[PDB]
């Protein structure tokens, strides 16, 4: 019940991307909490956040952001905990930036990132639940059903 | 003395960038295997190494690759385990190639994607290490003394000369 | 009868471009199989498909796929047979991501790249047509029409 | 004896990369010429050798050019036989503009383009062969034996030093 | 009455581009001839309108393309007159494709580069004037009052 | 001898660039402190060194970082001092990702971004002199002093060799 | 009364964007001028407002353009004041062209570079106001009460 | 003897770019001024050049700059005179901040923009060249002997060593 991951997201504008790593986790029954946390209008909140992810159970963070986007980077510098990054997509360059703000992380500190987008928030989901899945059977094989299912649903040929 | 790492790269070639995951590993005391496997000249060993990945008793697989990086995301679509992908630098387009074919995978098959280059294959190693570290107290005990050593080791200003 | 073209694509939302290519064989009547094959998501399916292409008669792969478009490249990799890509336009990145995760091969492997799109869709399908008109009379009249008309076609000022 | 390749470029600073294609040809025993043909210096040149190119007996054009790459899909808009593109790497853009100058063909003229530099050189004519391998048995098995011999010659480990 | 500008284009696509370098040109009574002529489609009809430019009586050409952009370029390759290239915006790549292949000439053949999209139609159609004005005292006359204009009609705050 | 302005930098290799800013404020006699403060390595540091910032006599703060660069945004975010970024260039990227990460700050929290490299060091330098010249007519006139020089430097042909 | 903030953009259809930059100094009580002064088309109009910035009492300029955006540059090089460049975002480009033509200045004529578009403009403001700021005790408070309020007011969790 | 082009740059690192500009002119016999305007350090000189320009006989400007390149569209600002503008390569970004800067001009003030670094400059001249040659009859016999020879000038094929 209590959450193992923790999804994170700027601000409300990034909602539209993140839920589908929200549904994601729902959908393969992994509690989580989703939460607002901005890195430069709370950055108090978000160094406590991080700060005491471990001690509250959480074993994944996943974070979004857009533009300049160091939501990720900053959580990932105040926990040991594993961070995966959602570059959101930004109005004018597409998220590249968002891309290079949290993938070009130095060494020291990492970020898993994911694709720009709908499918990176998709995607960090199911790399927390990979994760997840090496200490939890039970979930090891939601996953591998899940895994099976969408190989076993791609279509032969188009419509 | 059983590996729970694999580090995967295209070739000789990639050695130089993804030594640093490696070393790192090794650092942190994380039993690791490191090889080479082609996406494009060995598709077969690609398939067969990921396939049998967990069953070989694998957690955590870092792959490298650069230009048309196909390495990690091949990979990913054939384990269920997490691929963490290290974007080798290319001559011409300075890796951008590297980064852009590993980390826009489409939604269902993730890569968990670091800088380009030694960045990206030392933070590759601290990541799976840190996987790793949520079910084995004593690594991450040692992760924990790692980071508040980088921590603890940074200057107060710089060596003005 | 016989298809000695077959044009594959990761997945449903591709057909917007790759049917581009189809009308285009289908126009100069030339046999071939239009299928979904995901690089991600069926790979094994893909590891028989480009593996058995020889032997099934095919002479040609068009592949397209957008993203990290990886279908093209893993397709060349298990056969001997020329393979065509198509870069698809990807919503975030408008198929820079597509173009290079597929152009960008290294040496021993090669694809044969077109436009990001559905010019690329189409043109992969000329290409490939010009390659069978090699080692068919009739087909190498019929593209030579095609080609011809383009040109006549063509106004002499704008409307 | 007579060519059924033919490989051109723009200059001979263009020479440095399409070496490659010409080495691979030959060892792969494709018969073929390889000239040099300016888009922009010898537009004339250029017109005759890709309307000439199949009566000539050329069965596909492998053509290199930098910067504003136009001699590829120029040769292209003249000729109804394949041409495969090469963008030579530029010094300022890296082949960027080589690159999108040669790929981003409007529908109607094919371009088969490869990667930027030498790698793309090399697969030009690898892509060569696989075409007139179609049609050609004795290259069919040259071909085979050529891709069967990459992929066994991948090391299974990297020199770790 | 007879021509000194040129306005060619590869497409009816490139009209709605092209069609503000005409309004220009018309609108400071410039004698020119707007036609459709493809470097790709139409190669032959394009040697042969550069070839005979200059013969002619035309003074400057306006050639507008995108993508694999080389209409400008190969109409340089065969004129000694003035060359001025407007990239047209790409669908994907947004006109960075058209820019590079047209203002990145090798030593030996220049284009005189214009701005991707409708500015640089109007430009070029700006810049032949500029060029025409330097032996035709009434044009420069003209391009002195149209330049006038410009700059005094400029509000001095936005409504 | 109070510091007015603060450059910060992630680390020693920013120095090479960082120095500029540093020299110049020197030069035009303005009292500033100089440290490294790492976004990613010392978190903490840094949220104090911003926090009390104001407190501490600074007016102006300038910093400098490459790759992800988020030392400028982060020290933003607790400040209400005005604060000047500097893109480093990176390796791979050329400072592109040092750039963008910088200046694309979402709107609410600014971060005065400069060139990438060490143009963009002096600059913020020089920038930070012309914010605090506005109510320093001392410096205000060494600054004209400086810009006027500056003009009436610069040459009025080439060395045609 | 008197301004003590000059923001200028190049065009009407700079507006769209700067406006915001108008609003948050209103919001702020901070006394300013909003005008159209183009680098292009009124240079002299430019040289002119910059040279006088100083002496007219201003003590920051906010200037904003597109494409080859080279207001800020200029005013900055005739005037002693900090100048801050909002980059607009242009059609095709989507203010890459905007942004590398303001941030990138040479050693020696600075610019205080902001995002590219309406967040941009906003900072801009607010970076003049952090200036500003630093010798008024009372707008010191107000923007005070202002970041305060910003980070306060970021919800929890999204909707 | 009179100068019929002015050529301009920003400063002396311009000239390694603009000095084949100056060559190619010098080689058609084409009389021009090469000289050294700032446009953000010396704007008043650039103004005053650009508003004389046609009043003191020059029929085309050749403007140099990189980085954020405001010289050429600046110039065109203040004359009515064609202005050919030649992208100086920067640095970090290889000349493409410098590119932008220059081609991207909105509607309503020109700038002919050539290639990135010396085939720009060379090209810049030429392209000046070929406006002059409109009603000069005897550089116009010069320019088309000379592109007469580049064309005859290129060799056949390449020295395959």
């Amino acid at each position: 019940s209590a959450p193992v991951v923790g999804i994170i997201m700027g601000s409300q504008s990034d909602w539209e991307t993140m839920r589908h790593a929200d549904a994601l986790l729902t959908e393969l029954e992994i509690p989580h909490e989703t939460l607002i946390v901005s890195a430069h209008r709370t950055p108090d909140r978000l160094a406590d956040y991080a700060r005491t992810a471990a001690e509250r159970g959480l074993n994944v963070i996943i974070a979004g952001a857009g533009g300049a986007a160091h939501l990720p980077g900053m959580c990932a510098a105040w926990t040991r905990l594993p961070v995966l990054g959602v570059p959101v997509e930004s109005r004018a360059l597409k998220g590249m930036d968002s891309l290079l703000s949290i993938v070009q992380m130095p060494g020291g500190v990492p970020v898993g990132t994911l694709a720009i987008g709908a499918s990176g928030a998709k995607n960090a989901a199911l790399l927390a639940a990979s994760i997840l899945a090496l200490y939890n059977p039970a979930l090891a094989a939601r996953l591998e059903t899940w895994r099976a299912l969408q190989t076993a649903s791609v279509p032969n040929s188009p419509i």
